């Protein structure tokens, strides 16, 4: 209950929320049906519109007008944004030549340049080029400031997950806003777009920028505007707040536009009706920039123009219905649309079984437009699993499509022509970033980056210490003229051992055999050199990875490859090798088909054994350094060492063998040599972080050999592909993947066909950042290069998406 019978006089859009429930005049009051009776009257004035006209110039203040053209309006901070232009012969900001802002040019009493966030809903990245004719203010921001060709949203590419990711630097799985709708089984509560539960704070985890600011003594404008508050009034309020006294004035502000998303849903991303919302957004930027110029703040504030996600062409007739696949349709709850999430309709039903639901949805129709996953089998790049609000069963929906439960759900809920929510690597989902101001660079294009990175930068812009988040702090230093964050490399926690030959063959009882007893100071001094690391400069190009946790491991050197071998998990944590453009693929000789060789540098007690693989009828094994790529017949023997062996399902060996036999050589040919680092990943609790030994849920039968949940590879070459990978003088180029180590190839519907038809496609789906592999392994890569560390951080955050040109 609010006894809403006080007044908003002199309190319009007050920055602090009041008790006793006086009645409120802040930004949230409308949402809480708690505004004072006179809120609309005093705070939402509209009389005379939003622009000065020639005849209003020098008028007598009339407090009824929405904005003012009177002589005293500058001191009051409440002129119409075009005042100086119409009344004082000034030019519009957009008409001025742009001039580098080398230092902040701020009025006295400004302790730091303010940050103004101009956020636009559904602003697809290609609008920057495609609508450029109708968006002159935005186009000047972009060409004069710093801009990316696009910015990558988080999954799902919905509004609340993305706005809150922008606010926190966290993946939705960590901040808790994992969709536009959610059920939290612990709370036993539901969250929806329409309604009041969404206002309960218990949904909103992490620490958003306004809270980070406030806790550190930096005041923030409100990050909420009621839908009904017109855009002109939002801008005038921000401009009013900027005229507050030094002790009261916020340092960070947010504007938000519901457009172009709103029209995009109705007309599609490029409907002819879309021109007008883009014009109107541009005009709103113009009003802000004219207003800032009037306050002499246009060379003082940093402005960020930023979208939450893009927009795709989606119509009613492109809907897949679960009723065409499932017989038990009424025993499930589907969260529907551009993603699907399935759970049991009732928990008092023990006849509900996720595995049969998955099986009924798997590759059932030739052109099927969604793919079911258990959430832990989703591509690791999505970081979409570690939250009780994400249902175990998930549907990734093809771009341009919807999934729904039953047809009645679609015609008794074509209206819409656009939607978003799809995989965050989809081109149509990409959004925008432009930074303009004294702290951003001048006329600079930066590479595309992920929106999880912005929180750190916004904290940098405000001199704040960021809360713990998923950005990689320093990876966006190249956006900034000053205020950069000088990251330092993490310290190695475990140093390796360098074992020499310490064991005789007969000490090993591994049930392994090799036809290798086929026999010289030429070739014997040579092999000794290789075992001591003579070729290591060739196969370990960027230094050994650092181990960032406490463990026991050995460096093992070989002619063709180097490895960091874990005595704890009984296999390498990483294996490193370089394949030049000129390298030759050979086959595994017949007599060596089943060969596994004891490693006389490593104890029987810290080795795998062959018997375990014989006994385990499900599990086979593969090698990290591929025998196919051995440099000579004698070097090939190194590849069959038990210390190069890893557990692999036969279904997965089809994927791996094709990667190692065909694709590595193809990349070496295309990129002029590649360095490859490969290894296992263990993430049984699907938190995106390296498992400790006590977290492993599966072992090779009858052994302590842990089964990986994934296999990674990091493939590095020279960005200037005229230089070979092993002799690169400049920036690097990387692509990586994290493949799920699965006992079936159910994920790939074409898997009965030859590997040339489906494997590369699977690998593309499971593309990853080096940074994702760093979290999953506790390793730190690229420690010894000739590059600056900020540049390496940017490289570690790169994702090769395989989408065509935006
Ligand atoms: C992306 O970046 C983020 C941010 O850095 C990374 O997430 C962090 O990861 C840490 C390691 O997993 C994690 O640390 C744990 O936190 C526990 C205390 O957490 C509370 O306090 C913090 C700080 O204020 C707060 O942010 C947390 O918020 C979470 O939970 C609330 C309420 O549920 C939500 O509102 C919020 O959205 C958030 O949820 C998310 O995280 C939780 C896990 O915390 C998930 O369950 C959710 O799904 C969701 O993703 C909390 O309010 C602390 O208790 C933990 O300590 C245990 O383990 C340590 C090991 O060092 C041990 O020393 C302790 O003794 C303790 O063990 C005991 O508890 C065990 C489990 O109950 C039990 O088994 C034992 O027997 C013991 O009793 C731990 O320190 C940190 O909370 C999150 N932070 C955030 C914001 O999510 C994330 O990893 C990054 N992602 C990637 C891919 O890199
Ligand atoms: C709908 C109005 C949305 C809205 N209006 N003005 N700002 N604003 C907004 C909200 C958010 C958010 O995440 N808010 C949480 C929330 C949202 N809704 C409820 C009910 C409870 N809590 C984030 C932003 C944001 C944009 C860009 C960047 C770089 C950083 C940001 F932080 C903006
Ligand atoms: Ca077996
Ligand atoms: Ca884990
Ligand atoms: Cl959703
Ligand atoms: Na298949
Ligand atoms: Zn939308």
């Amino acid at each position: 209950w609010t006894a809403t019978s006080g007044s908003c006089k002199g309190r319009c859009f007050e920055l602090q929320e009041v008790g006793p429930p006086d009645c409120r005049c802040d930004n949230l009051c409308k949402s809480y049906s708690s505004c004072c009776h006179d809120f609309d009257e005093l705070c939402l004035k509209t009389a005379r519109g939003w622009e000065c006209t020639k005849d209003r110039c020098g008028e007598v203040r009339n407090e009824e007008n929405a904005c003012h053209c009177s002589e005293d309006c500058l001191s009051r901070g409440d002129c119409c944004t075009n005042y100086q232009v119409v009344c004082k012969g000034e030019s519009h900001w957009v008409d001025d030549d742009c001039e580098e802002i080398k230092v902040p040019e701020c009025p006295a009493g400004f302790v730091r340049p303010p940050l103004i966030i101009f956020s636009v809903d559904g602003f697809r990245a290609s609008y920057m080029k495609k609508g450029s004719k109708v968006m002159p203010n935005i186009e000047k921001l972009r060409s004069c400031g710093t801009h990316a060709p696009y910015m990558r949203p988080v999954y799902p590419t919905k509004t609340f997950p993305n706005l809150y990711t922008l606010a926190t630097g966290l993946y939705p799985e960590s901040h808790g806003i994992v969709g536009n709708s959610m059920y939290d089984p612990v709370f036993d509560a539901s969250f929806h777009l329409r309604g009041r539960e969404k206002f309960n704070h218990r949904w909103w985890g992490g620490q958003p920028l306004w809270i980070t600011a406030t806790k550190q003594g930096v005041r923030a404008g409100t990050f909420f505007w009621s839908v009904s508050i017109p855009h002109e009034r939002r801008i005038l309020t921000i401009l009013q707040w900027l005229s507050l006294p030094d002790n009261e004035r916020p340092s960070v502000y947010a504007f938000y536009s519901e457009q172009p998303d709103f029209s995009g849903h109705k007309y599609g991303p490029f409907g002819p009706e879309m021109t007008n919302p883009l014009r109107e957004i541009d005009k709103t930027v113009g009003q802000l920039m004219d207003g800032l110029k009037q306050l002499r703040l246009h060379r003082c504030v940093n402005v960020i123009f930023v979208g939450d996600h893009g927009m795709e062409d989606v119509t009613c007739d492109r809907t897949e219905f679960l009723s065409n696949y499932l017989t038990n349709v009424d025993d499930i709850t589907l969260v529907p649309g551009t993603l699907g999430r399935i759970r049991a309709k009732s928990i008092n039903n023990s006849k509900y079984d996720p595995k049969t639901i998955i099986a009924a949805l798997t590759c059932k129709k030739p052109d099927q437009h969604f793919k079911p996953y258990m959430k832990q089998h989703l591509p690791k790049r999505l970081h979409y699993a570690n939250n009780r609000r994400i249902e175990d069963i998930h549907l990734l929906v093809d771009r341009r499509w919807h999934v729904a439960r039953k047809p009645l759900d679609v015609y008794k809920k074509c209206f819409f022509q656009g939607d978003h929510g799809f995989d965050n690597k989809v081109n149509s989902m990409q959004t925008v970033f432009v930074g303009y101001g004294p702290t951003f660079k001048y006329r600079t294009k930066v590479p595309p980056f992920e929106n999880i990175e912005l929180y750190n930068v916004m904290c940098d812009l405000l001199g704040l210490k960021p809360a713990p988040n998923n950005g990689t702090h320093g990876s966006l230093n190249h956006l900034l003229r000053t205020n950069t964050f000088r990251p330092t490399m993490p310290d190695e926690v475990s140093r390796p051992n360098y074992p020499g030959i310490m064991y005789l063959q007969s000490e090993f009882d591994l049930g392994c055999t090799c036809d290798d007893k086929v026999e010289n100071k030429l070739e014997e001094l040579n092999k000794r050199l290789h075992t001591k690391g003579s070729t290591k400069e060739r196969h370990l190009l960027y230094g050994r990875p650092a181990v960032l946790y406490r463990t026991s491991y050995d460096i093992l050197y070989h002619t063709d490859f180097e490895s960091g071998y874990s005595e704890i998990f009984l296999m390498p944590l990483w294996t490193s090798y370089t394949i030049s453009k000129q390298a030759e693929v050979s086959s595994i000789p017949e007599h060596l088909t089943n060969c596994v060789r004891p490693d006389v540098r490593v104890s029987p007690g810290f080795s795998q054994n062959c018997l375990a693989y014989k006994n385990d009828k499900q599990m086979s094994y593969g090698f990290l350094f591929p025998p196919y790529l051995s440099s000579s017949p004698e070097a090939k023997y190194d590849a069959f060492l038990v210390t190069n062996m890893v557990p692999m399902y036969p279904a997965f060996k089809r994927v791996w063998a094709y990667f190692q036999r065909v694709l590595v050589k193809k990349y070496a040919s295309e990129r002029n040599g590649v360095n490859v680092i490969s290894g296992p990943i263990f993430d049984y609790n699907y938190d995106g972080l390296r498992d400790t030994e006590d977290e492993i849920k599966q072992y090779v039968e009858g052994s302590s050999i842990p089964v990986p949940t994934h296999y990674y590879s990091i493939i590095t070459s020279c960005l200037d592909f005229t230089q070979p990978a092993d002799k690169c003088d400049g920036p690097l180029s990387v692509s990586s993947f994290i493949l799920p180590h699965r006992p079936d190839n159910d994920e790939s519907c074409n898997s009965s066909e030859d590997e040339s038809k489906w494997v590369e496609e699977l690998m593309k789906m499971h593309t990853a950042r080096v940074r994702d592999i760093e979290h999953l392994t506790g390793l730190d890569f690229y420690r010894k290069t000739s590059r600056s560390y900020s540049e390496i951080l940017t490289l570690k955050t790169y994702l090769h998406t395989y989408e065509s040109e935006i």
